[PDB]
């Protein structure tokens, strides 16, 4: 997927004012990154503190021009239940970026991150301004995403986008 | 490829002691954890610095029960000779972990890391002792990894393991 034209979905999602959107990937060319987060809702493996954790530092992706979309296979009624839901209860609260349903299941199938016809892997990618993957990350199931490896990632990501260079030596920066 | 069994690959590599021997990852089940470290030789992307970084932290993978397995499309001679190649002139000197020959290029493709029928990404893989995929990353071409960021996933699959906690 890496090097590749990201998978164009379109799909219904829920903003931050928990108002019902059509989340079309393509319309972020040109505009901003997007950092796609996957991650199931059954109960042995939903995990709420990581996306408590990417909502507590969503300014940090706005400061980066990067729009964050959480995706799962479930229902758009699902994702407000779990908003809703009173963080002590296992809730993640009233978060300030889109919950996108993948209720076809197609988005996570197109980025290869579909169990047994069922749910999201734990998936991360990052796309860029041109509609590119630029990294992919398949956690293992029970572990959660750290936010602040997202962030320096994507500032990796930034940094070879305005200076075209590889590998850059760290010691050397200043020069 | 994660949750799946890993494809079992047996290939040629050269090892700390600059020997060439046969890589059998079927051998590490019920043995040590694998972290199969895919990269590119091409010279657009070459970047020795991994490489250089993740040697320097060769006895954490040790003490974690891991072999570090580097992985790219390029002959044993191609190692070799970048293992004796000086560190100023991008040499990555005598290594403490074995590097494997993918020639035929059957293990990135298996891996789905190989480029344009040409090189391997930068892709990254945690196999634990029953030979399951337990992590996969694939970097940006031009972005070296980051081996702390890779041991303090490694520690959270060893820890996974011995624990059985969810979201920890």
């Amino acid at each position: 997927l890496v090097t590749k034209k990201a998978y164009n979905f379109t799909a219904q999602g829920l903003n931050k004012n928990n108002e019902i959107i059509n989340v079309d990937l393509s319309s972020f060319i040109g505009q901003k990154y997007c950092c796609l987060l996957f991650y199931p809702l059954n109960y042995t493996f939903v995990c709420p503190t990581e996306i408590i954790e990417f909502n507590k530092h969503i300014k940090d992706f706005e400061n980066k021009n990067v729009e964050l979309l959480g995706i799962s296979v479930d229902s758009v009624y699902s994702h407000l239940a779990w908003k809703n839901m009173p963080i002590e209860k296992g809730g993640i609260g009233n978060v300030e970026f889109t919950l996108v349903s993948d209720i076809n299941k197609d988005i996570s199938k197109n980025y290869n991150v579909l169990y047994d016809n069922s749910f999201a892997l734990r998936g991360l990618f990052i796309i860029d301004k041109n509609g590119c993957v630029r990294h992919q990350t398949v956690n293992d199931l029970p572990i959660g995403r750290n936010v602040q490896e997202v962030l320096r990632t994507i500032d990796s990501i930034i940094h070879v986008d305005t200076s075209g260079e590889v590998c850059p030596i760290n010691w050397k920066k200043g020069q």
